[PDB]
């Protein structure tokens, strides 16, 4: 009808009722991957509890996303048949999936295709009893903790060591998502609050470092960091007391310290008590208005000439001294800072990366708030915000606007990133008269039910 | 009826009825005043708007006098006035029916409202527009001011009087003196006009002996010099600033401390290499675990020793003079606040008090907003909060709380003062019988009557 | 000569050489002891290195007291202790000498010095360490503190005697009690022992009835409670905080304000198209200058009429709720502080007084700072600043402005109380002829011709 | 000797004597300009009266800082010659220069090269008397107050409106000195002081603007700026009122406010009174740790459902229709910062450009306070700061630090500009062996000089 419609070549979106917010966040984060909807509108359930009627729905939905020409479908069919909190709302959601994929599978010898997806595998080291440990798991989504980090690699780092037992990467999924717990108790609250430290993290991760294939080097390097860290906290403690240089409470750099007794020493003395009162031309590099050197208050007494050399000589060849040592020290933490950065940039460390593909972000408190997403449009190679009813061509820097932290009132609460070594996930088959060529990329009944959605659509319009 | 009661020998609430908030805060104001609960209550009009509205008033005047209940109504009255609808008109409207109904009660001479000798009075001008002389006398009900930076009341006053270098000048004032107070300045940042909320204060007593021509010269001997004093005072500030805020830089700091920083910098011991690297009893007078003398890092690399005792002469006995001039600026800057704060404390100007009676206070948007009001409960002599239904033994803290602005959003909008050396105002007058007042028996039989059948009708309403 | 002269009946100042401003403070302080004074100058050594320093201590006590010259030289005496220079110690040992020196003058029974009495007492321990009880009574001349996060003394010695969960207990006190108080704490952000700059407020008068044992119990008993009452108190903030900081994201405002400034914005008239676009007498009560009611930008588009008297009702009656609560919960939160306040108010608890006599303050680096005192000239009853050269009739106001520490860089390092109950620390004793101490007269006669040839050396100094 | 030495194809050092810190700044940047060498190096007295010894020893300072092997040489000799303040200081060299000069010429019909480099001529328009004003001038340094103002051209914009006389470039120098006065008046101190308002300045200055040839369009243009700033302002009003609503002294938001209000709303209403009191596998979607939805103090007590999806509708329309407003408003906002930015780029206006060349700081107290300066180094392509012996391969990111504004404590005072389209003025002459070719720059005698003073520094050197 009015503005219903939806336009070429444009994403679908998703109709928002009871507070669903968070269903179509995560509902057009799967189906964007798009090994996931060639893996679920290729489904039949096999004839041989309540995975299945989600399950249907679900898929008449991907393929209503995927061919309508309405502006935005509803979820409302699919939404309500999960019915048994939005943590377990949603895990009922993966519950029903893995398992209902579960059954498909046949003959063989006893892997589902969402766990090799989703999934993989992590070591273990000895606990603090005095006998080793080693175990592993699946650890599907990697829990993080931002308790003042700064990017994700030292939320990684720390979720890894758990004291001084560190896991290690053994099976990688080819999806990776990591959750964003901004949760902690607030003292001066008394409740548990969401943080709003921001959290960086790149639009592509290696994730080498953190694999056994090199263990042996990465707490190798991972030990000479402390070392440097130790090393450059040292230089900022001495920065500081440059920086901020004072017997007592108030602290002032100590060049400028220096500096202003310098001009005051060098002021016009005065002997009196306080309180006792056409256009010119001009030269290249005169300065006009310079103020008249008249006596001000705040000028010394007595001034003897002969220690005024004293003053002169002392005062600024300390000062000079100072700035060459303030810009030693920048340097050299400047560096130590660089070394610590592209430690990890050798050849050897950048095999595996790791593309973001979907960012989960929510805003408002924990109990019940807003939640969108942002994805990645790989045809157009641009980002996309999803937001209920709206899909837009948002950009990185809304992205990370939103997204990253401690700006507008709003985090991310879960990253999705995805192999770059394999690319099926993003590949679409072969129609074989040109590829996934949109509608045509779903079997007949599902092909059926959305040309008659359409015509209904078509009549609609009138 | 549960909880609806009044506490015996308490004041009774306003209820608010379609934002009758403004009309609850100034008709307390008005009816606390006794003289004019008197006026109103001995009130005929000849049989031989305003009847209705008047009628009503002094209806609600008895009932609230006289009542059991812990707040009356008036709505009946306040449905009289009928013409984000402007309150300031509606303020007016009431007021101009009341003095146009006590002017209609005129007998003999021409001449003589109670009201307008109560509220209004007369003052000077002068005139230097076209170099032409300018004298006038005007009635000046409720003297406006404007409070865009001014501190207390009385340079808002002086302000508000001098207008352009024509001053006025008060020859006749009410025993009643309202002051507006307006904070609606237009906002540049806003493109609207904000009620600026810079703090205000106003005293509890006002002598205007300053203000009114008797002693017109010698305020005006007298303000030319604080304008001098004002004149000298900010030399002082501007040189005790270069003591304060010293620095050829963007970052200025006390000079005491950064010839102090620098001295002990260069007494501190020389670091080469730069950036590369039972109980113990103690003594009455001994530090405890005081720090190494290890030789830190921030220090000059070459100090001279013969060099060092011109340093530290030099840099102790500078910190010293500044120390002294800066207490010397300080004592003198206090001295000149004291003398401006004292110039009008003479006997001679100190003789026409004005106790604060009320103060009228709004929070919100200038076109909607709350009203309530502070009046002081004389009897007991302390303030009360009157807003709405509620009735409360606030405190002056409170007061100026709410009152002088800065603190909430709370704004005072409107000062009633009245006059000490005439007590008129709260004189109850004399019962034979009693040897007062004596509260509600001030009414007349009508009133009376009805005042009686609305308690007993209370009483009927109280049981279940 | 010129300008050196004591002024009549005023005390007389320290010369300061080679950095002695120190001395000049912890000789100042332990003279004006009166007690202490009385005890240097009637001393002898018996005939039959302190020695030569305690002669030369005590002429310096005699000049002081006598001379007619506004400042005596202690570079006599200050040369006589030899052994960035460290001053706790070079404090430590004369104090050492002194009391060695009063121990020296034992005669029949073995067992008293005068001054162990006077500066030292005992207090008791206990143990939990291994599970086993420790019981021990040891010195503690001058008991230390530390200063971190602590707002009074009585949290500072409450927490200078808990000391992990072995509490101390008072058993002996001398009449002097000496504090110290320590600042000096590592500072990582510098790598340095920096000096905290916290504010610690300490009183005039001191009661320790709660720190001696024989109201251990009750104290038990008590600073149990508090930990109670602590514990309670924190919950009532953090709920209060709720309330003054309410908000999901980064920006947090009070709940009350953005309850009120939603509602007046669904107030406001709605506003389509977004981005695109003589002198009239005032009446009494008359809002003057009021803004127009021009529907602003920033309103709703579309209101419900029917829908605004939900919202009016609902954020009306919730902010109504909000300020109660608030208000509820300050005067909760009050009340807790006035009990922890009173707890030891009782009279039980009032008994053992200690007036402040003297304080020694310090100023810059811990390793080389300035050092000056303020002491209680007892006579006048006016606090007096003693520092080098300068004798000040400071006041107290001052000395928190020097003591309390976070006004400038001044901090207080030493506190030196005496007690109330016993003034014999006051008391000049008797002359008969005079009908006290008749100032110059207290001193013996070897001193008493020492100072009498100065004064006359000084007669002939003057004359020019 | 020890560290004395200049370093192959390295930058003369100037001696400090006296404070002489200005006149190396000053001299190592006219020294620097190529043509100003040239000029003053090929200059003999004519035989045919303070300007010719001072002018023969700046002329044998400049074959020594050009030839010398020194790291650094003094200028003492010529600095004592300038005796008769640092504005007039210069202002007397400059003069003696120029007169100088001006007895050189011979003949011809009664120009000096001088005033051909560093001066020009303007116009005027009428004053406030009703009578029209013409007139032309010389206005060889152009001076400019620095009083709030941001860029360069807002600068030079204000100092040639004068009131509502304007000034029109007609001969332009092909260096232009610029001055900044940062001194104005300060009543909280009562002293006239630098204010430290950082004002920016490109590296290359298109002057089209400011010239008489399309006045016609400028003002065309500025009065179309003002309109345009006359409807920016609205906008930002608008705008603020967005950002900081309130009734009373706190303002917040308005989308905070609103959103704030929701939640205090829809939060669980507490009827009682207040002051009453291995690893388990993660779902890639569930949030870990969300904290239980238990009452907390700050809800409502009441609670009408019907009234909550009143609350629930209204306030969520709103906090909608206020983001769209504000982004609306920004979009505007930023559109028409760029309108004005880029107005004066078309082509026609980017005719005539002029490269930065030289700024000359200035740290300090008015009367008395460091000097140096920064060049363009052309054949490196590279900024060199000049200070007094040292000359240091600086950058434009330092230059900026120091010369810009409030960085540092530092200020620039004076801005010298070379036109680009004029390039005479670092063209080098053929030296017909292979250009300037270094040392063989300058005539026999300061080829003797140069080479006695390098083999007297030979000997030193053992």
């Amino acid at each position: 009808p009015y503005d219903r419609k939806r336009q070429d070549k444009a994403p679908v979106g998703l109709k928002n009722v009871g507070n669903t917010c968070w269903f179509s966040a995560v509902i057009q984060s799967l189906f964007n991957l798009l090994e996931f909807r060639r893996l679920v509108l290729n489904y039949k359930p096999p004839s041989n509890h309540r995975n299945l009627p989600f399950m249907r729905e679900l898929r008449y939905l991907f393929a209503l996303l995927v061919g309508t020409k309405r502006k935005y479908v509803d979820p409302s069919r699919a939404v309500e048949i999960l019915k048994d909190d939005v943590s377990e709302f949603t895990h009922k959601l993966l519950d029903w999936l893995e398992d209902a994929f579960q059954m498909k599978a046949e003959e063989e010898t006893d892997k589902n295709p969402m766990v090799e997806l989703f999934y993989g595998r992590f070591l273990a080291v000895g606990v603090l009893e005095g006998k080793k440990f080693e175990n592993t798991e699946m650890f599907g989504q990697y829990p993080l903790q931002v308790n003042g980090f700064k990017d994700l690699h030292e939320c990684l780092e720390a979720a890894m060591i758990e004291g001084e037992q560190e896991h290690w990467f053994t099976e990688l999924p080819p999806v990776l998502t990591f959750e964003l717990s901004r949760f902690e108790f607030n003292q001066a609250l008394g409740r548990p609050e969401k943080i709003h430290n921001k959290l960086e993290f790149p639009q592509v991760l290696y994730l080498d470092r953190y694999m056994h294939r090199n263990r042996e080097i990465t707490r190798i390097k991972r030990e000479e960091i402390k070392r440097l860290k130790d090393y450059l906290t040292v230089l900022q403690q001495r920065l500081e007391r440059y920086l901020s240089y004072g017997s007592g409470p108030k602290r002032f750099p100590l060049v400028d310290v220096l500096q202003y007794a310098l001009e005051f020493a060098s002021s016009k003395p005065v002997c009196t008590s306080p309180v006792d009162d056409r256009s010119v031309i001009h030269k290249p590099f005169t300065q006009s208005r310079i103020p008249p050197d008249l006596p001000m208050h705040p000028a010394p007494r007595h001034i003897t000439e002969e220690e005024l050399s004293v003053l002169e000589s002392c005062l600024h060849r300390w000062r000079t001294e100072i700035e060459n040592d303030t810009r030693d020290l920048q340097e050299s933490i400047s560096r130590i800072h660089r070394t610590i950065e592209l430690m990890y940039s050798d050849k050897s460390m950048i095999q595996v990366p790791y593309r973001l593909h979907a960012v989960l972000v929510h805003e408002g408190q924990a109990n019940a708030g807003h939640y969108w997403a942002y994805i990645f449009d790989h045809r157009e190679s641009r980002w996309m915000k999803y937001n209920d009813i709206a899909v837009t061509k948002s950009s990185w820097e809304e992205l990370v606007r939103d997204s990253f932290g401690g700006y507008r009132n709003a985090s991310a609460y879960c990253l999705m990133y995805i192999n770059d070594k394999a690319q099926f996930l993003i590949q679409e088959e072969f129609n074989k008269e040109t590829p996934l060529v949109g509608i045509e990329t779903l079997p007949p009944d599902l092909r059926d039910f959305v040309e008659e959605d359409n015509q209904r659509f078509e009549k609609e319009l009138e």
